[PDB]
């Protein structure tokens, strides 16, 4: 290959290996947390939508951190609670029954028999009876001490979260959760590397998250090819599935963390499968044989069933579309093609010639996840011989291959043990009413088939068998830059983007909550709180000393503070950065925090509206008497919940002087 080729594939192998032992210094960038006052917006944000409660914040990633690092270190009392619940947490991951034994013990007589002996035990008879039956008898299931793990949820949901959301780490949690809802991701947050994958409306290239280090792969739709080949219905879908099937914890599905678009682009962030997709890995290393296929065959069920339950039919399933990750476990990639049934089942033909089922290649006739076990079928065939069970598109023409709909499958004797020959059997039924997984429950039909009653599902979910194939860690593992190529532009000639048309992404944007909190937990949760904490201790100790407090107990009456922009002004600063305080007769304002002064009152008010200046939202309050003014926020939480504030504060005050 050229220079250039290597240079880019040892930037992009160098950039993903880079500081493994160490995930905090991948980060170019840094997040720059809110100053602490924000909690007086954030909380009442949060509660607006009930979002303070105890099982919100304890479910979230970052709250948990928080919480638990609330009571380890600053209440003496919640200690042995949020100590034993993790200790419990941990022992519930234990795999074998003899550790569990030992584990179990343990637990037992460090958390319930010394507080039983000292009659310090706050928990009630039923669970320690529970447990004390289930141990005599030398059992040690998983669910030991679930009821242990809800009385401490109880426990912790009194008194305990109550000092919790008046301490100082609620106010650091609401400082995460505002970063959180301001997130506006643009082509600059990311690193982008070299392209790995092309095909759809756009490419596919290997990227890394600047604020936290966080290889991705972003995957790109270009705007002006959708427009051309009337995609739009097909690009919003896409999004949906994804975002219907990436809230969860399937670790068999490409996962989406972030979406956006640029003027010209509409961008998904997924998971990186460095790896590489399985049809490159089978044409080098050839077909597979069964044993091996067990696994892939058993991690691509899963994933399956994943997408079935929430009522997505997985149309285009080829092993192209199988993504190996680093350690060789595969994961089910594009979600194009995907559809929903709940509503209606699905009556189009589309797929791959070759692995589409016959009703699915039948015009009108009506198609549910029936769908996606031919096309399993198919490529589980594929994995063995080369090819799909029908001529592949070297061997005979696309019709040809479609004559799928007026034969019955080979199903080879020589290279197929008789249970596999029974579950291609079921698995390439022309009936729909009769086909393998089309019947009954679905993906159990398949998971209880012959051909895995060795196998063991729990330990599948739990990924703990050895993958056959173990992708080079010293390659990218896919088609060089040059032979991937890219799209002709000059056939986007003559395409113009209307404003109707950007209207069609006026929502597309979004981010998950738990996918990004669990990246910031991995990568730079600590470090940024170490910082953030000095930078408070910096600016408390010179407010100290040079006096002018952050608040002087924020008033008497006070219904909400925060920094704001007193905008508009042409003589002076544009943005005169001013902190405001709401009173439900008034709303104040003070300068560098000398003194604060009355700035308007609510009688005054004639109407609260939001506007747009300078392409950046803001808030425009109109006065009775032709005055007006201007001010904005920095996060939208905080536009939100100020616009709402003011609106209620003026009508209420104004109503009750009516």
């Amino acid at each position: 290959a050229d220079l250039e080729a290597v240079l880019a594939d040892v930037s992009y192998l160098m950039a993903m290996e880079k500081s493994k032992a160490t995930p905090a210094a991948r980060a170019s960038k840094k997040i720059l947390l809110p100053e602490p006052s924000i909690r007086s917006v954030m909380q009442k944000y949060l509660e607006d939508r009930g979002e303070v409660t105890f099982e919100k914040i304890f479910s979230q990633k970052l709250g948990y951190l928080l919480f638990r690092d609330f009571c380890l270190k600053h209440l003496e009392e919640a200690k042995p609670l949020v100590e034993f619940y993790e200790e419990i947490k941990k022992y519930e991951k234990l795999e074998t029954e003899e550790e569990r034994l030992v584990c179990s013990r343990e637990i037992f007589d460090t958390y319930i028999m010394k507080e039983l002996l000292a009659c310090s035990h706050p928990f009630s008879k039923s669970a320690i009876e529970h447990v004390q039956g289930h141990l005599v008898k030398k059992q040690v299931p998983p669910d030991l001490f679930q009821p242990y793990i809800e009385e401490i949820c109880q426990n912790l949901r009194g008194d305990v979260f109550q000092k919790f959301i008046e301490s100082d780490k609620f106010t650091r949690f609401c400082q995460w959760k505002n970063v959180e809802l301001n997130i506006h991701l643009t082509m600059n947050d990311f690193s982008v590397h070299r392209i790995i994958g092309r095909g759809g409306f756009g490419e596919v290239y290997g990227c890394r998250k600047a604020d936290t280090g966080k290889m991705y792969a972003m995957k790109c739709l270009d705007k002006k090819r959708i427009k051309m080949k009337q995609g739009e219905t097909l690009a919003l879908n896409e999004r949906i599935m994804l975002s219907l099937v990436s809230t969860g914890d399937c670790p068999f599905i490409v996962c989406m963390s972030y979406a956006f678009h640029t003027p010209d682009k509409l961008s998904f962030i997924l998971d990186l499968m460095n790896g590489g997709d399985l049809h490159y890995h089978l044409s080098q290393h050839g077909v597979f044989s069964e044993p091996d296929m067990i696994f892939y065959a058993a991690e691509i069920i899963l994933g399956l069933e994943h997408m079935h339950n929430r009522f997505v039919v997985y149309r285009d399933l080829k092993p192209a579309n199988i993504l190996l990750d680093e350690h060789g476990h595969v994961r089910i990639s594009d979600l194009g093609l995907a559809c929903d049934f709940s509503k209606k089942k699905p009556h189009a033909s589309v797929g791959t010639h070759g692995y589409m089922a016959p009703e699915v290649l039948q015009k009108g006739v009506a198609y549910d996840s029936s769908a996606d076990w031919f096309s399993l079928g198919c490529m589980l065939f594929k994995l063995l011989r080369g090819h799909s069970p029908f001529r592949q598109h070297k061997t005979k023409d696309k019709h040809e291959i479609d004559r799928m709909t007026l034969t019955m499958a080979v199903e080879l004797p020589d290279s197929f043990s008789p249970e596999l020959r029974s579950l291609l059997e079921g698995l390439l039924q022309r009936d729909v009413n009769r086909r393998l997984g089309c019947l009954g429950r679905g993906a159990q039909e398949v998971k209880e088939s012959p051909f895995f009653r060795d196998l063991d599902w729990q330990m599948v979910f739990l990924q703990k068998y050895p993958p056959p194939l173990i992708p080079p860690r010293g390659e990218v593992n896919a088609a060089d830059a040059f032979d991937i190529g890219s799209f002709d532009e000059e056939d986007t000639k003559g395409i113009k983007l209307l404003d109707s048309d950007q209207e069609l992404y006026r929502n597309f944007p979004l981010t998950i909550s738990e996918r990004w909190q669990q990246e910031v937990a991995e990568t730079v949760f600590d470090t940024i709180n170490a910082e953030t904490d000095r930078l408070e201790a910096r600016k408390k100790t010179k407010n100290k000393q040079l006096g002018h407090e952050e608040d002087y107990a924020l008033g008497k009456d006070c219904i909400m503070h925060g920094y704001m922009s007193k905008m508009g002004n042409p003589f002076l600063t544009q943005w005169q950065r001013r902190y405001f305080y709401l009173f439900p007769n008034r709303l104040e304002w003070r300068g560098e925090g000398e003194a604060p002064q009355s700035l308007l009152t609510m009688e005054e008010i004639q109407s609260v509206e939001e506007t747009q200046i300078k392409e950046r939202k803001c808030l425009l309050l109109k006065i009775r008497g032709g005055k007006q003014f201007v001010l904005q926020c920095d996060s939208d939480p905080e536009l939100v919940q100020w616009k709402k504030e003011l609106r209620d504060a003026y009508r209420e005050a104004q109503q009750l002087v009516q």
